[PDB]
């Protein structure tokens, strides 16, 4: 259940970071 | 550069704790 | 600035796998 | 053990965001 939940936790972090490199190019 | 190469460890982080938490239910 | 935060989460994370490590 | 070695990934990966955050 609760590494589970960090996994999600960790992807979304994932999807913020790749944002956040996107935003920089762009 | 940088912050995509470290969102795709995070990426991979995340699906090795996924498998983690399957192994113990498992 | 939103860098900084998201490290402290990463923090935080690395000391809940550390606890979830020694509960079982 | 494994969870171990993932939280000192994070860690280390929290260290690289806080220098990127002030590299630029
Ligand atoms: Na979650
Ligand atoms: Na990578």
């Amino acid at each position: 259940g609760e590494l589970k939940a960090i996994a999600q936790e960790l992807k979304a972090i994932a999807k913020e970071l790749k944002a956040i490199a996107w935003e920089a190019k762009a």
